[PDB]
């Protein structure tokens, strides 16, 4: 009839001075919210206020711990996953294959950067998207990610739902459940990891040219043995989730106040790790930087071409008040053609305030064009044309180039042209099966890290 | 308040297909009566979901159970009697694991072996009933899996999406105690510091004292001898229900990669799953469905059990003399087990088969109170373990572990304990879906008794 | 019978010469007397051997002191009274290596805290005396690294080739206490089950056996919890004697590498030395030779200790207030230790600085028996050690260690313990060059013993 | 007067079974042996018999675990110090240098293999040597080692003396004991030896040539840092002590029965954890065989250019009857220009008889001539080529080579003949202060083990 099935939906408040403070802040303007009535947001919003959490608070403090490495110049961020992540696509072999991809990135990264890499996932949770146009090319609403209607170009589809809030966070603390499985119990083993990276440059049609690398790689793992390490450390990772906070009614339904075992008692986002707000709501008086103020997660804002040094410290001094290295991410994305001269006085004048972000670079939403056979994608020389440049940038300043933040997936999409396997416009129309943004496909995103390897070891 | 999904729009080898059909084909005892057709539909939305569990933990499980079933381990198995939607909160889940850690320490120092530890948890969502119709003249309840635990005609109507929100529910759950598990709350410094503050507020605390002062100077000594806080950080803590409801099981199905031996279906709605005493017939599909499963298994065990039967099940469970594969689980009454399970295990053991044997000395111990309450005494659960353990002591077998319903609630189910819960009490804080649990003190001051015989 | 080494054939920086002139310049009490030139070319030749320990060796014996003396570990040393040539044998060190590690078990468990274990070892040769005619009007016996036991006139001449024959024996001793110590000798549960085997045989084990069972589960909680037998397996005994024979400890100074602060003098004869009662003059040698190096060092402290002097010792030999530089060893006798040593502790405690308060329950404990052997009572040296935790707690201070005369040997030396040993038995094994030493199964009945007053 | 002082000397005998096999053994001819008196031998022997040992028996049991990794193709042995060690240069700097010279090479040689290196000095032992004549170039009884007599040319200090079988004990136990300080306080700690790799690269004349492979391992051991391998394992090195088994006198006085806490109990060597027969005591029915016969220690026998394939399985069958992998170890050295065509016929014929012996090789010792100048020298390319050849031998026999035995030293000698210093006949004549043969010096033995490696890498 419908072809869908129906669930039925059936604890103490937040104390009062923490929302008082929460109330002032998302009385603040919010751009890009879903258009659904009022009382049944809230409803649904008291459903999630009490589910169990997606993370919780020590994980979170934890990143922090390691995250302000990064801003020292002692570990790199790596940060990846599906640009949108849909309800249908959410199943046992995409996540598991976005985290072997992810932490295949993190094995050449690591090697490359000679320290501890810090793995981020774009999952459980990246379900929500802005739009610039309310309209579309059919004519439709448009679609604004599973947790705010569907995909489907079907004019009931895309009516705004806010039972989709309850299915995102349903479908959240599935995969957690599940990328919290895989990382403690094998797939995260570093050898099995490498092992796979040998077969990528075994069968990579440029393998050749990474070939070197990987056998150093595999020299250095067969070194800690013959050395006497014992594989604990290395049987299992660490990967934390992310999304862009969008959707202000979910990310408040999933705030939940710490215990006080440790410092003291605040507010965290316990619906990820981290978050980070998108170039579309980074107002700096609206409620997506006031709320990012108001939750002690680390957060990350989105800095586009237009990103003045003045706006920067800004940011800086509203979402890191109390100088805690690593709290605050920035995160460039300029476009390759752009970034080596809109960066550096961005740069320049965030050191000088005496503050240590991470410096990040996200190098696909700056380099986005139509193809000739319509589809949206980017060019893989421009993605890593980007990082290049980021490099330069901090390499001149004496910064430090912090992190890289993409969209992969573990599949063989075909949605960005280039790389090895020379992906061409007519190739786009085989697997391009992105909800949103064109991902480097598992084959590619491996060969950036390999790339980008290559920048660090400079 | 209606949250929606869709549903979906490479095939079992051959004979793990025949294997499972025929499974499915044979009688089952229990089942809720929903029509076929929207059942159908729930099992395919359920055959696209992440799984509760994956199948190297599964494999993990079953060789710390071997070590158990050789004597070298014991078998911690507890929580809710049955989970409901209603309560399956970050409070209670936290609890119940605090309340079965604190046990773990207690037993791991008493027995000087590995415990073992198995929640009832993240999936406990279904009960057989001997009566469909209950004392108030409704259709049983018969868990959130099924129906609902409001005492009304419409509440009590079997509703197939109950399947789908079970699953949400077990998720999230599980989601929730491995970070708990994996963040601190596990921390076994942590975990003693809260038996510590139980002893000096119980009313026998006096009585308990002198061991937790022991285990105290145990943790320091391992301190003291420069032992890294890294192995004790962290716990596993493993997931576990009745398999009950075989459209539930046979959704979460999973096939394994053939990168440990060959292709086998796991069971991934948890590590471990039991069959009860009224779905445990011989040529029954329950029976049937566990052994087409890679998991590892347990069968309840009643006073009318013979060593025939028991024989009967190990040889049908256990083909391939997997120790630990097998746990049975005796459940006799306090007053009758010393009697009653010695030739059980005598002609068992005489397999050469090794079963894991657990104590179950809730199910067998269940009265009703003067005030009405279903309730069970907290002496004679106490008992049917002591009894258990002269049974094996006689034997020179292994008591390899108990398997309790508890919670870390300050609930008023169970009478007795130091608190000395009476028939008044009950009606206190009486908050379970079902059977009366233990509540956390009462949990606990078990540990510190069975701990106690371990010493013996 | 002599073999025979050839004398062979960059400078101190320029202060560290100064400031070691000026120390050796002093008055020196309880020296050999042999010619200056003989023992110039012994020292010659001992400039050149290899170490008998090394620098980055000491400083992590400084760290775990540091650690002692802030309240957090506990210092045990023992061994013999005097080394012999004669008795420098494998078995002879494998026992006091043993008997010392048996003890460190007992009293790491009762302490809740690191033991630092520090051997009478590998250079405690030397001894001084009271009198320079003894009973028999004979030259006195002033250990092998200065003349022989044997009672004759010829034998007790003071001879510098002990000088490099105490290296010798010294550096042979050494090796094997490392090779002992790393190779299995030292696993911890080796060396409980020696102490299981103790409580078995003793005449009084019924005494020590519930503490032994405490132990015994202590150590299979560790296993049960997942501890890898890795930081259990090897044990750290650093070697220890009286700094008496000036030449000697001169002769084995070695200057360090700027590779931690700059260049220093360090003894390396041992990891670290004490000055006696009879050769701690405020103005002496001996002090001013312990203010150039950069050892651990320890001063004996007596019955005619003012809290003044205590103070001075403090401020010359710890002028930098680094804590466990200084250990202050408290040998009171058992009668006098409660009331002599409160207002030392005291004064010393306000200085601000942090030294290790050690007791010493043998050389206050010392008398002669009716058939003339010098003997201490077992209830005595218990009583000092007891007296000096008393001390301690009333203060609030840290009872910091015990340095104790022991061996691996089942020798009649001190009477009474649970063997009770008698006037009459003295005579069976009266083996020491010297004072009289707990034998294996009393040194650790002594552990026990002070074990339960650390419980306290 | 002399310039010298006098040291004066003053327990349960052997099990009599076992006393009765040694009997036995001993009865053979031994060859080499010192012309002291026999009733002075005795004295000294029973006051040895008393002494502690130089090593225990569950460190020689740990070794032979080890070995038998090796013979298995799972490990790789470095077995390297002075050719003679003397009394007057068994000092502090000369033995923390020749431990550091052998753990430099170690960390290169095991990154190379990729496996595990058994790291075996020549030292605390190594004071007896055999000879060919009687009477030296000088017209004196020649120089035998200083367990036996003394280097000075002068008539007294040639006569054979039995009471330098104790001050060879009293040297062994005191170097040993300070090999065994500075292994595990921190001279033996990765990365410390690491970065004198590092100042050797940055210094050498051809330290370019060795850069790369240093670089990697520079990056192989910051990779385990960045993958949070904890420097425990890293921290201290096992180093065993090895000489050649020469004077029986000194070796069975130096006998110890095991305590049985282990299998069994029977005869250790306690001088040492392992020892080797050389070429001119390698008797087949001789009391040197015989003598390794009986005692527990893992054993090596040296093999020449005369040796026969016949002749290398008579000796498997004497010193491995019980079939242990790595009880016996077969040290080629052949001359550079022989091993080639030398070796395999041997090695074929020993891998038929089903026993696992550890192949390694001694390029030192069968590539030794006197230069124009006068001085007993050896050219570092001949040494290289000796391991090439080595190498190839068991390349093409699908054999493993098992390691190399090499004669080094920390200190800067001119002894050896080229190496990247080029080392000329001219040059000997500066720091020749070997009292035996020609050393490889620091910088030499270092270039020798990269050299090494790469054959390991191929
Ligand atoms: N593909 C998902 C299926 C899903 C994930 N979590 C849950 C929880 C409850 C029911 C279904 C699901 C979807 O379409 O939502
Ligand atoms: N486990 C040690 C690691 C090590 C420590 N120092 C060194 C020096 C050279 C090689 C290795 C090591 C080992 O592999 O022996
Ligand atoms: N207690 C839960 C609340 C809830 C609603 N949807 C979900 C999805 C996943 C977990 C929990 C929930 C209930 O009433 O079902
Ligand atoms: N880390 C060691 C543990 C140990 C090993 N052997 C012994 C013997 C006695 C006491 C302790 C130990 C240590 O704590 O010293
Ligand atoms: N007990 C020793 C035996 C001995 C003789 N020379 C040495 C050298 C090193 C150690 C011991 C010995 C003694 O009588 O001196
Ligand atoms: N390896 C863990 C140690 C541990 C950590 N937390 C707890 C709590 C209760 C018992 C033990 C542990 C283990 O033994 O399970
Ligand atoms: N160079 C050494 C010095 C030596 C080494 N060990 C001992 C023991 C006792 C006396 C001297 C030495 C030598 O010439 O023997
Ligand atoms: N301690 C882990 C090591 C590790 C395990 N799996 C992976 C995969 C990719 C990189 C590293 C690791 C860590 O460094 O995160
Ligand atoms: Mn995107
Ligand atoms: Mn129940
Ligand atoms: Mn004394
Ligand atoms: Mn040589």
């Amino acid at each position: 009839m419908n072809w869908t099935v129906d669930i039925p939906i059936d604890l103490p408040p937040l104390p009062t001075d923490l929302r008082t403070r929460l109330d002032a802040a998302l009385a603040k303007p919010a751009a890009q919210q879903p258009t659904w009535p009022a009382d049944q947001a809230l409803a649904m919003r008291t459903v999630l206020e009490s589910v169990p959490p997606v993370t919780v608070p020590s994980e979170i403090v934890r990143l922090q711990e390691q995250l302000a490495q990064v801003a020292k110049g002692e570990a790199f961020l790596l940060q990846g996953g599906d640009c949108a992540e849909t309800f249908m696509d959410n199943t046992e072999p995409h996540i598991r294959g976005n985290v072997r991809a992810l932490l295949q990135m993190a094995v050449v990264l690591t090697y490359g950067a000679s320290m501890p890499v810090v793995k981020v996932a774009r999952i459980a949770g990246q379900y929500a998207k802005p739009r610039s146009a309310d309209i579309d090319a059919l004519g439709l609403r448009s679609y604004r990610g599973d947790m705010i209607n569907g995909f489907a170009p079907d004019a009931a589809a895309r009516e705004h739902d806010p039972s989709r809030l309850v299915r995102a966070y349903a479908n959240a603390s599935a995969a957690m459940n599940l990328v919290r499985a895989l990382t403690s119990s094998g797939l995260a083993s570093l050898h099995l990891v490498h092992d796979w990276n040998r077969e990528f440059v075994r069968t990579s049609p440029a393998g050749a040219r990474y070939e070197a690398l990987a056998t150093e790689i595999d020299r250095g793992l067969r070194f800690m043995s013959a050395c006497g390490v014992a594989d604990r450390n290395l049987q299992t990772a660490e990967i934390y989730a992310s999304h862009e906070a969008l959707v202000l009614d979910y990310e408040r339904a999933m705030l939940r106040l710490s215990d006080g075992d440790d410092g003291e008692p605040q507010l965290f986002d316990l619906s990820a790790h981290t978050v980070w707000i998108g170039e579309r709501t980074r107002q700096i008086d609206g409620a997506h930087i006031a709320f990012a103020q108001v939750i002690a997660n680390p957060v990350g804002v989105k800095l586009g071409p237009n990103m003045t040094p003045e706006l920067a410290v800004e940011y800086v001094e509203r979402l890191d008040p109390h100088n805690k290295p690593g709290r605050l991410t920035l995160v460039s994305r300029m476009g390759n053609h752009k970034v080596r001269d809109l960066l550096p006085p961005i740069v320049e004048k965030v050191q000088a305030t005496g503050h240590q972000v991470i410096w990040q670079c996200d190098p696909m939403h700056g380099n986005t064009h139509e193809s000739s056979t319509g589809f949206k994608t980017r060019h893989f020389d421009r993605i890593v044309d980007e990082v290049q440049g980021f490099f330069e940038v901090h390499r001149a300043l004496g910064t430090h180039p912090g992190g890289i933040h993409v969209e992969i997936t573990g599949e063989n999409v075909t949605e960005c042209l280039g790389g090895a396997q020379d992906i061409s416009e007519t190739d786009l129309a085989g697997r391009y099966e992105t909800a949103c943004d064109p991902r480097l496909n598992t084959q590619q995103s491996l060969e950036l890290a390999f790339l980008v390897a290559e920048m660090l070891r400079d």
